[PDB]
């Protein structure tokens, strides 16, 4: 309990803010805030449903719940949890067409464009989940997973090497579009603040880049390697690294649409 709760009413109220004030709100049915929309779901579905469980998971070290809820509870989990990424990873597209082509914007970025985005994140992201616990692909070595993994109690998902290093290329592809689309826009927001006569863009990219890498990265470098080097990551030292992502979740609605002075300006005229 403690800071894990914490982490948790975040993810959900300061969440819940984005998805209410979108739908009600006509002045912000612009086709890019649809995608925030569709982020803020996925991350109020992980304060919701996977979070709660996972908190007593990491303070018993074990797993009370069963093992039916333990096959069901990792897939998704690791469904839309990945489906966050994939939000991010569209978003950036959107900031660069929106700057590196601007004439063509509002007629590249329709709403069904950014419709066909919200598919494809939350599809995909769950029928290669649903198709690695269930089906079985994810262990090709089953007698070293269950010495480590059932018989002392828990669930942590454990990833054999041929199908780790397919985990990671689902964090990869998310990552080298976001940091490739953000050199661009740094260079391109620089060369025109000289143009003017540089000091915000490198803030403002920073933030977007750092705290995306800060999180996500650690875990799946230390989540990839485990797999070939035998297991000696301590169990006790993962919680953390579970939990990173979880933080990141709950900081993703405040980045993104809490960072920008068009929404909190469209919020302010509540009262
Ligand atoms: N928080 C863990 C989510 C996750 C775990 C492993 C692969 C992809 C996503």
């Amino acid at each position: 309990y403690g800071v894990l709760g914490l982490g948790a009413l975040l993810a959900v109220f300061g969440n819940l803010l984005v998805i209410i004030a979108i739908l009600h709100f006509k002045q912000l049915h612009t086709p890019t805030n649809f995608l925030v929309a569709s982020l803020a779901c996925a991350d109020f579905l992980v304060g919701v449903t996977v979070m709660p469980f996972s908190t007593v998971r990491s303070v018993e070290s074990c797993w009370y719940f069963g093992e039916s809820y333990c096959k069901f509870h990792t897939c998704f989990d690791t469904s839309f949890c990945f489906a966050s990424l994939f939000h991010l990873c569209c978003i950036s597209i959107d900031r660069y067409i929106a700057v590196t082509d601007p004439l063509t914007y509002p007629t590249k970025f329709t709403v069904s464009v950014s419709g066909l985005c919200i598919a494809l994140s939350w599809f995909f992201s769950v029928t290669y989940s649903f198709s690695i616990f269930y089906t079985g692909a994810n262990e090709e070595g089953i007698e070293e997973l269950v010495v480590a993994l059932t018989c002392v109690g828990g669930c942590q998902a454990p990833l054999n090497q041929n199908w780790v290093l397919l985990c990671f290329l689902l964090f990869f592809l998310p990552t080298v579009v976001m940091v490739f689309l953000y050199g661009r826009i740094f260079l391109v927001a620089k060369y025109q603040a000289r143009k003017i006569e540089e000091r915000k863009a490198a803030k403002t990219l920073g933030i977007a880049m750092a705290a995306f890498l800060v999180s996500w990265l650690p875990y799946i470098i230390d989540a990839v390697i485990d797999a070939y080097m035998n297991f000696i990551t301590p169990a006790y030292v993962y919680e953390i690294l579970v939990w990173c992502v979880y933080y990141n979740s709950a900081m993703n609605p405040l980045i993104y649409a809490f960072f920008y002075p068009w929404f909190r300006k469209a919020i302010k005229l509540i009262v």
